[PDB]
């Protein structure tokens, strides 16, 4: 709706101000690769440099939000009734990686657009790695149709067969 998407503005004006990067996640993330709005989003999911994340908890809390929940992978913030979803990623040489990502999660580049502005995005290839992890949980067959076709969009648009390799490369990672 009007309410997130004027929130993710007001979210990433505010960390352009300070050179903070921030990442789209997730569904949005997707939306935000292909130019479209393709369904209404849950959450805002987003990653932020882990050294920086008091500069993250600040601009919530300027927006008049909170910190709502620590979660294994990062921090569940909330902004009036929106949700933000929030992992960090950390320097890895040359760029911000996602822990256990593949390399190039989290491009300098702004590779999305979200009501005409270009923001930075999560690869493809990390947004579809955070189905893998899914798929371990939960078979996909038993995925609401949600998933399902944001998963299957996600994999459209990067290619099937190199989803297919991703997929192999995750399995022999995690394999036991
Ligand atoms: N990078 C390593 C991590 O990757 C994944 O986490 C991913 C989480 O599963 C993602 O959270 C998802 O799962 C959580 C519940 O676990 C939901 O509350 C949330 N709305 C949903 O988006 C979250 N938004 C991104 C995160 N990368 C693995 N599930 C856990 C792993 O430690
Ligand atoms: N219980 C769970 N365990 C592990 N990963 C999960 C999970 N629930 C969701 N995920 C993964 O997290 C990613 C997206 O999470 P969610 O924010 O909950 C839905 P979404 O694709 O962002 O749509 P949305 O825009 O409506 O929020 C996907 O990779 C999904 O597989
Ligand atoms: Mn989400
Ligand atoms: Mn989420």
């Amino acid at each position: 709706d009007t309410t997130q998407v004027t929130l993710i503005h007001k979210i990433l004006a505010a960390a352009d101000e300070r050179n903070l990067p921030l990442w789209i996640g997730g569904g949005w993330a997707i939306d935000a690769r292909l130019g479209r709005v393709t369904r209404k989003h849950d959450d805002i999911d987003l990653t932020f440099p882990g050294e920086r994340r008091g500069e993250l908890e600040a601009i919530v809390e300027m927006l008049g939000g909170r910190v709502m929940e620590e979660l294994d992978y990062g921090f569940l913030a909330e902004i009036g009734d929106e949700l933000l979803d929030c992992e960090p990623a950390w320097w890895a040489d040359e760029a911000y990686e996602i822990a256990e990502a593949p390399q190039g999660s989290c491009p300098e580049a702004a590779e999305g657009v979200i009501a005409g502005r270009p923001v930075r995005c999560n690869s493809w290839e990390a947004i579809i790695w955070d189905y893998f992890y899914y798929a371990d949980e939960v078979p996909p067959v038993d995925w609401p149709t949600k998933h399902i076709e944001s998963y299957r969009l996600a994999c459209t648009s990067l290619g099937a067969e190199k989803v297919e390799v991703l997929r192999a490369a995750f399995r022999s990672r995690y394999a036991a």
